Order: structure tokens, then sequence, then C-alpha cells
């Protein structure tokens, strides 16, 4: 082999998040929505303006999906709730592992045909504990079982596809997908084995060529494989325990990186103070707007 790029990029926001996650980008607003999972809040960035708010929520939410330009669906450890963007309520959706409080959701992604895929992990990564759910008009599927931290969710361009990973694994898989539900037509396959490999295989987007570009936690990275699966270039970020990579800006043409503190010592932040924080690579990307997710 992959080519280095060294991290030529910004800073998008300074503030340090414990464990930052489930990034996604809204057009119509021109604002990136992110979360902090452990301290159970929504982060809103207006990207133009640099406008920071911070939203308090009563769960750990993990994913955002967008319903109409005054509805959102968030993913939490406490099932699937609609949010009203003007007044911040927050209404149950579909339960969600609502009964299992040992519990919490993860990484999520929408696919084209307007289903939600949603992980679930133990709270302490439990070996097996997790699984990915497909959640459609509110009806929730578990497609896989017995993964310890679900990640990496994502479709390809047509949204044939859809690979996910186990992080505790390093194996990312490709599932053949009907294109009109985003439910598997087929097993799932090893399509990168990244076993062994140091770091973990976190948070992906697909590009509009297909490409996957993958965080990589604990080697400050976010990793791009061509269609066949080679690796092809790592781009170097400040925080090392890389999460998750979003789409933004007008064209969906630059990538946001967020970051984690969870875990690391407080030697390790003073050593580097950009552990956790949220940033936007200095590269073009040819990306795509997250689907909307179909009441
Ligand atoms: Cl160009
Ligand atoms: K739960």
């Amino acid at each position: 082999l992959a080519t280095v790029f060294p991290f030529a990029g910004r800073v998008l926001d300074e503030t340090p998040m414990l464990l930052g996650e489930g990034p996604t980008f809204d057009p119509a607003s021109g604002t990136a929505w992110w979360f902090n999972i452990l301290e159970r809040e929504l982060h809103e960035l207006h990207l133009a303006s640099g406008r920071k708010t911070v939203h308090a929520l009563p769960f750990m939410g993990s994913a955002l999906a967008k319903i109409s330009d005054s509805k959102q669906l968030i993913a939490s450890d406490d099932g699937l709730f609609l949010r009203d963007t003007a007044t911040g309520v927050l209404t149950l959706h579909a339960e969600l592992e609502s009964d299992l409080p040992g519990n919490r959701s993860n990484d999520g992604r929408m696919h084209p045909s307007g289903a939600l895929w949603i992980g679930t992990m133990g709270r302490k990564a439990e070996t097996g504990a997790g699984s990915i759910y497909h959640v459609a008009k509110g009806k929730v599927t578990k497609l896989f079982a017995d993964i310890s931290i679900p990640n990496s969710i994502c479709f390809s361009p047509d949204g044939t596809t859809g690979y996910f990973v186990d992080t505790k694994v390093n194996r990312l898989m490709r599932v053949p997908l009907d294109a009109r539900t985003g439910l598997p037509t087929g097993k799932a396959e090893v399509f990168i084995d990244s076993t062994g490999i140091k770091g973990g295989m976190d948070g992906s987007v697909c590009d509009a060529e297909g490409h996957i570009w993958n965080a990589r936690w604990g080697e400050g990275a976010v990793d791009r494989y061509d269609t066949d699966g080679n690796h092809i270039a790592r781009y170097e970020v400040p925080g090392k325990q890389t999460t998750c990579p979003a789409f933004i800006g007008p064209d969906a043409s630059r990538l946001l990186v967020t970051s984690a503190r969870e875990h690391l010592d407080d030697d390790a932040i003073t050593a580097n103070p950009q552990h956790g924080l949220t940033f936007e690579l200095g590269i073009e990307v040819k990306g795509r707007f997250e689907p909307l997710y179909r009441l």
C-alpha cells in the first residue's frame, strides 16, 4: 505494498471524543453528524460555518439515518428511535435488543433500498455476543450471529454486495444481496483476510468505484482496498484509535474520520493530544451520500 499518504488534512472539531463513531452527512443542511457513544451524545457540525452543537441522549446512540428534512432514525443500545430534528424529541420506532441490557449497538449503515444494517455487541465485547440486523419499515431481521465486534458495514455501488467484519477476527466478508431489499441472497464469503495484521478493522465506507475505505483502530489510518480486495493505500490521521470514515461536502468528495480516546492512559493523551479528534483528509474522494431510511 500500500502507498502511504501522510496526513495533510485538517481538524474539523477540536473536541476530543471518548468514543467518536457513526459519522454521517446531511447534504440538504450541509451538516455532519456523529456520536460520542459512551457519553450518550449526538454531535452536529455545520461544515461551512464550523458551528458545533452537542445533543444529550438518554441512551447510547451509535448510528443515524435521515428519514426526511424533519426526522431522523437513531440506533441505540435501547432500541431504534425516531428523532424530530426541530424539537429533538425521541420516540421508540422498534425494539432492538431492548431486553438485553448487557449489549449495546455499534456500527450501522443504510442500504440504498431504505433498509438499515445495524450491529450489536456485548458491552465488554464478550465473544460472540453480537449480531447484525436488517431493519426495514420497523421490522427487525437477524442476518448474522456470533459476532464479537461488528464493523465495516457498507455496500457496493449498485447495492448488490454487502460487506462486514468482526473486528476481533479481521476477515472482511462480502455478502451477495437483493438490491431491492438489502437482504442476503447467499452466504458470506471472505473478501479481505487481514487476520493478525496490526490494528482492528473498524468502520468503512464504499466509494462510487466500489473501493472500501476502512478506519483501522490503533494504526491512525484509513486503509483503501480496490475491488479485488488489494490494499492499495493507507491514509494517515493523527488520532491512532481511528473509528470511522464518512463522505462529506457538497459533492460527497471529502472524507471525515472520527477517532477515540477510549482506554488510553493519561501519558498517551499527553503525548498526542489529537487522540479523539475528528478530521478531514487532504485528498479527494468520489463518494456518495447515504441513503434515506424508509418508514
Ligand atoms: Cl477530478
Ligand atoms: K441492549
